[PDB]
């Protein structure tokens, strides 16, 4: 009995491996992973064995590897007794005998082609699968990886990495103490909601995304998918200013990486264009809702209709004049807001401009804050600022991190937008100031789920995540308000089908 | 071979158990815990065995317990063969035979007096200890619990509970997968700081408080003591506006409970009086530094000296005229700040008053925000607001929770004060509005440690924590600015000796 694992790097969707006798990508870090994973020996005078087909043996140059015995599955190659680091077997079934004897071989790894992968799974010899998912699908394959059978379960999913603008993950598939559990549960019976642990229950398998991945939830999309589960388990049914009631908890956070990936949800086709047009709308200082409607973006029409505006006591306002919201408080703080058609160039504290000047001249400064809560002009807003405070931080490696506090997040409609919106905003500040994107942390107050999103959000938790895409700018801009949608390149985004959710006006 | 545990409820410091033949406290939940912990059987047709001395057998009334065999250790009591749920042995050594030959007994529990506790440890019969630490020391004992030998290590420590204004914990003392670890480490060698996991390394045992408690870090003081450990492991040496450099990370949070306890650090004698006088100073709208100096509180002298004020370009300011800091922005927002001795009654948005009126009339409201960042009047401040935004939330149980975002935390000098300040403020808002204290969450930006605190904070991590104290008000106040230091009763606070740290002016 010895561990027999599979090492493979396939595409994210079609699961393709190699084209015309060679690989369709050149990722250096992946090959280094193959080296480290196949040289993992626990004893000293022992070496691992790698199994591959002839066409794979040909593709690697017919040369042995460092302290690894190469096993070739060929019906034509002669068993050369000269080379001890390369052995040839006539078939895969006969080749699996270095487990009942040959103690020298510690572990066994299967890394051949489709012909060897398919026969290794159908014969039930595989105990573990090391999968490297590459985000490449607009190309052509000729050799694919067989679909993983239901007997294997995902146990680990790494963070999204990047190499030459190509995103890739690392997953593990396994074939599927007691003294504290019998005490915390007893204290949970004595104290009900007196014990704070009962107020934050661990979600059950029915709302936990990919529950087989227990200890290896490293993909930072789980920071969002586990928040949905945490709301369904502990969310309190509550009313609000709209007719749609919510399930809300208080005090949650999400952490994201922006160096090797771009935090854009893959479990739902997020409209990335609508997020950008809203962000550049904020950066320009514009509070005219029609400008977004004139760009085929209808996300501020509900909160800017004639019925809604007169309902909240703003009948004196034009159709889509939202008012001093983010975008007016960013560029003009404490400015006498008249209408949307007015000229505020020069009035108000330009927080965004001073923020850039502070990030360049004083990086070690701790007060790189951008606020949006102005109590003096709240009754004039069509809607109070949801994402309020935002703090930025420069590391010693010229990286730019971002922290956001959100008073209430509409998980399903507002959180996926706010994740990408401030991720793009951080990258824009990083380019203009000359830094690199770092980490993104979002601190949430009233994390709620509207009751008409339960059917859709329950579907999102059923979809296993995919690696994050890459976001690259097409040109360096002079100022900051010069970005255009054409200057944005989204690389390797293959999400799940979009699910429609209605906005609670 | 079967488990032989010890169940005991001793004092926090002297470890006292019982006085004049009875217990020195009446905690109903503790007895309920003793019942549930001794009725934990896995086999149905099997019963546990409880061992106690004669003087303890007398204290419980000489009556058996529900489906538990009581073993009495007495040299005078006759072995009554009539009662099958009570058996008498002449000594403790002879009484322990129901493990090698008696299958009927599943588990063994030792819960006698000092005579049985000391003999159970000195003879090395104990495999596990269930300790209930009660915060009572101003009384008199007569029977104590033996000091835990070095062979036992803490494995679990529950949250601080409360019963009749008495805090108590629950601890466990034990006698002192593998496939994913060998993959995340490999990815940590390939990618250096490219992998986000390496930027947030798990602290080492040498800076981890009570490293034996791995899975049972439920005491919410660990939310602060593990933040110190996380800074020492991953903190980047950085400069700032003062001569003292720091070790800072970005994006950390802490969680606290205010229902059954009061988040006041026990690893250091925190000056609670100075925290209150600062908090009530904010509520009144006062920005005069001398008023705290006239109350034997010298925490704003460094940032309010004649030398410091002229160094930051405010030489035209009086001695301790701090300016519009928190405390002016709370009660008077966007008010024309003149001097410290002015009458701003009527000018500026009274955020605190509107907050109280909103918490009463509209609890389900999501915009219970109290901000302190006013970019229009930042150059007038002697020091920008460190703790900026604060959001409040009413649960369905008429409880008041609080979320805070802090721009920079001086861990060791500023964090312990800010924890209690917003904890007391939440209780003040809860009483005036008619709610109960709930949860407290603090969201941190630049979590740093000044380099002159390393010797002291490394000492703070060496002392194992103690249960939180209780904070109760002595009277109900009419408004909110009527609180006085005499109206506060701190119950059960037994911290470690105070350690002096210098403020980076
Ligand atoms: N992304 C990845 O992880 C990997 C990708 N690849 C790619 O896949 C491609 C190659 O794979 P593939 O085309 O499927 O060819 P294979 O690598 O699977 O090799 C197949 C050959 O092995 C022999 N063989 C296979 N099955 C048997 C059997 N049951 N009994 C006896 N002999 C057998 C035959 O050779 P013979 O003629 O001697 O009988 C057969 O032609 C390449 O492009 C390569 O780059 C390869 C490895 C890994
Ligand atoms: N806080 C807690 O968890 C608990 C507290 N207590 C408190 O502790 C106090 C009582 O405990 P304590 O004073 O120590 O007395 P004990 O409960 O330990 O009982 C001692 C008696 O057991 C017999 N005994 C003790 N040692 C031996 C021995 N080595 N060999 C043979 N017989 C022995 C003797 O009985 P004999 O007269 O026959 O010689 C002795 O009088 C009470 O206040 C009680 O309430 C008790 C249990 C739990
Ligand atoms: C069989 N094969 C195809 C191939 C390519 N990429 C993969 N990637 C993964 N994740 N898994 C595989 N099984 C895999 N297989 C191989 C095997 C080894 C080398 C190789 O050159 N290995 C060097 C790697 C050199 C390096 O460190 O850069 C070694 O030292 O083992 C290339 C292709
Ligand atoms: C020997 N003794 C003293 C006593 C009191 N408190 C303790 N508390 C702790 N944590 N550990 C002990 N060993 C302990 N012992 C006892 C033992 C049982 C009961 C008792 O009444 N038990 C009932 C409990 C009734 C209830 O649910 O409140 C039971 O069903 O077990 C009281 C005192
Ligand atoms: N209650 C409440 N009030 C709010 N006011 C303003 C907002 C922001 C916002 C308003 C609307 C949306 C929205 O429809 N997203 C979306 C989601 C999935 C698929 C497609 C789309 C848009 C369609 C497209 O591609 O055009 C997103 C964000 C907001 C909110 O989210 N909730
Ligand atoms: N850099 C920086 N600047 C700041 N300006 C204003 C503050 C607030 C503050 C200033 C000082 C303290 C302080 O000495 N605490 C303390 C800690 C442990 C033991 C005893 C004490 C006081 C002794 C006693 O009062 O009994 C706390 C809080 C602040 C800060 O914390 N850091
Ligand atoms: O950027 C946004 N992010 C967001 O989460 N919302 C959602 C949060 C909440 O569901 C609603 C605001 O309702 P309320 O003002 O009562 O908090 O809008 C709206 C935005 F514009
Ligand atoms: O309530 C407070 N909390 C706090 O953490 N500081 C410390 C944090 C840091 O040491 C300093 C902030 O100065 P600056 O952020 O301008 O560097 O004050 C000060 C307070 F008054």
């Amino acid at each position: 009995e010895k561990n027999v694992s599979i090492v493979v790097a396939a595409s994210v969707l079609s699961s393709g491996i190699g084209i015309n006798g060679q690989l369709p990508w050149s990722i250096s870090e992946d090959l280094k992973f193959f080296s480290k994973i196949t040289n993992n020996k626990c004893d000293s005078n022992k070496k691992n064995a790698l199994i591959m087909g002839r066409k794979t043996w040909d593709s690697i140059g017919r040369r042995p590897l460092k302290n690894r015995i190469i096993v070739v599955i060929s019906s034509s190659l002669p068993q050369d007794e000269a080379d001890p680091n390369v052995v040839v077997f006539r078939n895969l079934e006969d080749s699996i005998e270095n487990l009942m004897n040959d103690d020298s071989i510690e572990n066994i790894f299967v890394c051949g082609g489709e012909s060897i992968y398919r026969d290794a799974l159908k014969d039930n010899f595989v105990d573990r699968i090391y999968l490297t998912r590459v985000a490449l699908e607009d190309i052509e394959f000729d050799t694919y990886f067989p679909e993983i059978p239901e007997t294997f379960l995902p146990v680990y999913m790494s963070q999204t990495f990047c190499t030459k603008n190509i995103s890739y993950d690392f997953m593990i598939f396994e074939k599927q103490l007691k003294s504290i559990d019998d005490t915390v549960d007893l204290l949970g019976e004595i104290f009900g909601i007196r014990k704070m642990g009962n107020r934050h229950k661990f979600p059950k398998e029915e709302i936990y995304n990919t529950p087989s991945i227990r200890f290896g939830r490293e993909h930072y999309e789980f920071q969002y998918l586990d928040l949905l589960s945490r709301v369904l388990e502990n969310g309190a049914y509550r009313e609000n200013r709209t007719g749609i009631s919510t399930y809300s908890i208080f005090g949650q956070m999400m952490r994201f990486d922006m160096r090797e990936s771009f935090p854009l949800l893959t479990t739902k086709k997020v409209a990335i264009r609508s997020i950008f047009e809203e962000l550049i709308w904020f950066i320009k200082g514009d509070t005219n809702g029609n400008h977004l409607i004139e760009k085929k973006v209808y996300i501020w029409s509900g909160n800017g209709s004639k019925e809604y505006l007169e309902r909240i006591g703003l009948g004196h306002r034009e159709e889509n004049d939202l008012g001093p919201i983010y975008g007016f408080q960013w560029r003009h703080y404490n400015g006498e807001y008249k209408t949307m058609h007015d000229d505020y160039t020069g009035v108000g504290v330009d927080q965004l401009a001073k923020l850039i000047e502070t990030l360049k001249n004083n990086p070690k400064d701790r007060r790189h804050i951008l606020t949006a809560w102005n109590p003096s002009a709240l009754s004039q807003m069509a809607l109070p600022p949801c994402h309020v405070l935002s703090q930025y931080y420069v590391t010693n490696d010229n990286c730019l991190s971002c922290n956001l506090y959100q008073r209430s997040c509409d998980l399903g409609l507002g959180s996926p937008f706010n994740i990408a919106s401030y991720a793009i905003l951080t990258m824009m500040l990083a380019q203009v100031c000359g830094y690199e994107p770092g980490e993104l942390a979002i601190f949430i107050g009233d994390a709620h789920i509207y009751e008409n999103h339960l059917t859709q959000l329950k579907e999102q938790l059923s979809r296993t995540p995919r690696p994050f895409p890459q976001l690259k700018f097409k040109r360096k801009v002079e100022n900051i308000e010069d970005f255009k949608w054409e200057d944005i390149e989204l690389i390797g985004y293959y999400p799940y089908p979009t699910i429609k959710m209605d906005m609670a006006v």
